[PDB]
């Protein structure tokens, strides 16, 4: 019996650290807003679209710093004791950063770099990483964006954002299948990605059908 | 053995004041059906919009008068304990209103203006008031009504009416992500927003591509 | 867009209230606990129950305090929009009372005493209140520990504590018959009732079917 | 290529799974094995200490296809792959509360059950045993010692019960003790109140015709 | 679409006669409660049996006259189209009628005497009628009430009183399978009987295993 | 203890009259698959229509002929403590009449119509009759129907077809709200009306939607 | 691009879609056999003296569903065994458990395999014939506790208090059987999990009678 | 009791098969998933194409060779004991072929040549053979692949390739309808192909609406 006091002094420590941890990714789900509602900017007007990236990267260059923090929480090899506080809302902004390095200078940012722009190491040995499941779930999440953008982009007139975009997710469908994912919980989300090429493909149809 | 022959003298007043409240209420969703089947005809009928507005309001200024004898039934302090016996049909009606707001003027109906037209107060010291929690829910009915009437507007000829409903949805997808709602029973609502937004877009693109 | 800056600034208070509200409510499920666990001796040592009933009145003595500083979270008026944060641990208490008040002196615990046992009001006019309808929930939870300790008592020897149960739980069953329940939430906990009168009655049956008495 | 590196990453936590099912999959049979052999006791009451043996040397064996689980989970990642045993460990855990009541009449600590098991009691120390996990398992107790009062009375042994409720009762005494948040294992913890409920039942049904042997 | 206004003045007549239907159903809900809540007592003061016999005669009496009004309601030859509406509602009287038949003269109640106390006929043909369905669902219920009366009974000193039972609910039982019921809505309450003989045999054991009844 | 063999001579008898009747029933739900398959060619060949129209017909004849077979078996009264057995399968027809009715002469098929060519009355009164609230569900069965028909019209080249629908289905959702129903077992199905309606409206989109090009 | 080989697509596509017509139609004549079997035996829950008569039944049930087994076979072509197994897998574990039961209420043991298909004009090996699906027996005779388990319960309330003790001697062997196998997680593994639950009140319930239970003077 | 000892020798062996299958076809999902990726290309880059048919053909060359081991762990007359197995996994791989013999030559891959690229018979007598109905169900997938290369194609410049789709897709539809399917698990498959043609209509219309070719 006073082997369960014991056991309340332990109990206490993981509910505190999680309530301290949720409050540290309440902050971090604040900043990911703020970029996200920004970035819509451009599916209406093209010309916000550097104006807005930079807004974005004002709140990725500080969401890095409170990520800082949620390390100095998490006791060392206990990393996947509390992943499930943040798996989410790491995806949603592995995404931002892969949209805006798309949009900025049109190619696909690497998994090393989105770690560099929030201060984590590339393994988990070297410290508080990059859960490289939680990278490849983020940057799939450019599909849905980037089938809106190419709708979104004809609207406004320019007739070159489809194709330039069938190539980006031309490439990124490849990729996926080069792959070979067993039945997971990611390999479900991997298969809703050929309805998003598939109006992407529609679109690009839709211009060179009308010269347009 | 008495002291619940005097629970049924308190059994009775709720109840009672239940029925009595259901029957106010009945009244309400009589008046609430009338105004939605009116502003019905703006699917096929462009020019009776004007026309529907006003049947609408005349339904408004009614819902008023019963909604003050609603406040008469309630005893101060229980605004909740009775919620859930309107928080529905106040959803429906401030729906009613942000359509009827929109449809007039172009923009979207403040929660003060609600209440200014059904009679209540603005904060549940000063009174019966309009709960803000609700006014939200109404005006997310805004999406599922103008996404229909984009579709049925170019159906009928107006090419404009899409461009003009995606900058309004547009600011009020905006909003949305702007707030950070906990999972609760509404942030379920608000997800489904994305997927009006969608058709919305898809049929600005369906206009501006064929340049009608 | 304003307007929902506005929005934030009452949105944190109402959301701080409620972080506010859980933590005074789990103490208060805490000292809940320890009554709940001392009375459970009853059903093994039926000398410790005024020594039971003992601890458990040190419990809500300190649940009132717990409970005032409640009152001074909820703004006047709002009870019923934070209602839902402790009427269950408030029928989690008013079983616990009935239970003691009960175990002492043997008849059934009026609503205005659970109330001045706790710091409470009887309506919702002079303040922080005990919702009649959580009371009634509470001392509704009587039922299915009287059926255990009818049978838990027969197993320590003591033959006449069925049969002034029975009469308890009689009086109890007539008083919701009385009533006139219309089919809600509450309706359905009612309905159990028969099912623990059932086998208080059949522990009736046992003792004087063998002519037990001690 | 960015997506060929992902795939060289991708194979190897996929081909630690299936390594990892496959040592799992050893220790349910191996499980299986001492949960029927100590199935027995609700029939033949003459057989417990022969089916404690049995259990006793199945776990003996457990405990080696557990530490070469360690050598494929690596250091830090307990929690990555935790899901893929915390339930044949409750299983397990169960096991040796079981017989540990059987054989001693008391409740075996979490620290001996990771010391019947070659684990740790601590995940700095290495590959441990979820205090979790251990807690899930010694509650699946309840419904063992349920039916076996039961069934214990319909053999003749009139004790049983009695000691069982003093058992179950000083465990259902530290659960209430405790102070569980609602998660996924405060709604196991309450399902224990009906199996206290036919122990009790059942103490009241042989003292209430004087059975003593 | 002049078709739907005339069919709003059909649908509000259907509408309102159930309104005014639950309206006097509910009156009976309420009458059938006090004569359950009296009958009641019999389950701890075996002397107030013919007393609460009574009242519930009294009940019984007034719910005759409820029903009457009931048939100036339900036009003729709609009785099955809101049947629904009162089937509960006379089992829960049907089960009054023959537990206080039983306590009184210790018998089974015809259900024409059923009826007879009702107001109401023997045949849908002569008019507002007792349908046979739910006759024998009420008398069913006497299953579970004569069980917990056999159990009360014996807590209170009454030994005879079981046996008595046992050859009631004896004839009872064998003539629900002198029936040959077909697996429907009823076929199932007729199979929760035998849990009822069940404990009612286990009670006659008790009595004369430790010799209760004179002899 | 007669009392209850009293019982089963009257028992036995609304337990044969149920089996019998389910067996008229169970000849009017095959009478009714088979117009409901052959019609179903209308989503595929949109030569068939009138060719299917007529088979279903053909069939429908027929069912006229077991109802009244139904009716000998239904005493009179009762028609509701039986009710229950047919309520299903006559909305599952008179959904049927009412689509070849509108494929055929393009109008809405009257309820009186409907009894004219099944052998029914329009009151119990007069006999066995056709339930009123069965006839509304099933011609509300007509949406499903005629938005699958519209999508499918479109496919095969009819162009027409939409806009003609949404008028049907226009002044039909116009006569449901010109109702009033209170909360039942049929004002559920009432209400998923609109999501029929809903993708009738986004095909007349579809259709004047796609209008010309440049000239250049 | 030739066109031809899509009509003799439906040269066959017609004969295996009317010979499975023609199947279900067989098995749908089995599924009314077996109802009536199964509904008679349903009489041994409140009469345990129409069992001997009620047994009877059933067997003039299955000598007659054998008869319309054997013209199913003249539908199945040989080798395609297992092409239209599932047309009748179920209908056959209906009536393996229904012959399994008869066979435990007449005389006390358990039916054998090869017996089943002796009373159903069936081989036992689909080399031979016609054959009784091994998979299909076991799930059979599986569901034989579902029924003794309420069998043991609506037996002590007739009066018959032997009954249990009997049952929790037959579920008992019957189970140890079930863990003698060392079944991998398919389809059936799951069936043989919920075994226990039934054997936990056929347990129960023979603690029920033999606790009561007096001693007196 | 011996009599569930000999269940569980035989109970063995069925499931071991089993295992021992899925690992066959394991490998020829693996195989399978190359030769569709590969074949994706042909949707954005039209000069790949003989040389994506290449990689393709490469990949069934061997996939014969998993399948012909296949054939050595199922027992003779067991075909179908374990057909679904694979049968979705050879409709994956029937219309990989069929595919690859379209963007060939240009016409419509024979069943019996799909059991030559195979190394499987066409009857169940010769032995492992190549389920008819099978066949079916993966020819019938070429509807949503080339429906999608009709409109990438017009993308890429190429405005004689719809043209050419709505004759083999033409021929394809007419001989699905020259059937009569009864309504079973495939006849659903087959009512989904109208859906297919509608689109590749549509895009014939788009192309000689702009006189894009003729």
């Amino acid at each position: 019996l006073d082997i369960f006091s014991n056991y309340q002094k332990y109990i206490d420590n993981e509910q505190e650290v999680r309530e301290n941890i949720r409050i540290v990714v309440r902050e971090i789900e604040h900043l990911s807003k703020e970029a996200q509602i920004k970035l819509q900017i451009i599916h209406s007007d093209l010309s916000q679209i550097s104006a807005a990236c930079g807004l974005a990267r004002k709140q990725v260059e500080l969401c890095a710093q409170k990520y800082q923090k949620l390390a100095e929480l998490v006791p060392a090899g206990q990393y996947y004791r509390y992943s499930d506080h943040w798996t989410f809302i790491t995806q949603r902004l592995i995404f931002i950063i892969a949209l805006v390095i798309y949009l900025e200078a049109g190619f696909l940012v690497t998994r090393e770099t989105v770690a560099e722009m929030l201060g984590l190491k590339i393994s988990q040995s070297e410290g508080f990483h990059l859960d490289v499941e939680d990278y490849l779930l983020g940057i799939l999440q450019l599909a849905s964006e980037l089938s809106r953008f190419a709708t979104n982009s004809v609207t406004m007139g320019d007739y070159e954002r489809p194709l330039n975009i069938s190539h980006f997710i031309g490439d990124l469908n490849t990729g996926f299948r080069l792959l070979n994912l067993k039945n997971d919980g990611l390999r479900k989300r991997f298969d809703a990605l050929k309805y998003d090429v598939k109006k992407i493909e529609e679109v690009v149809y839709d211009v060179s059908i009308r010269g347009l």
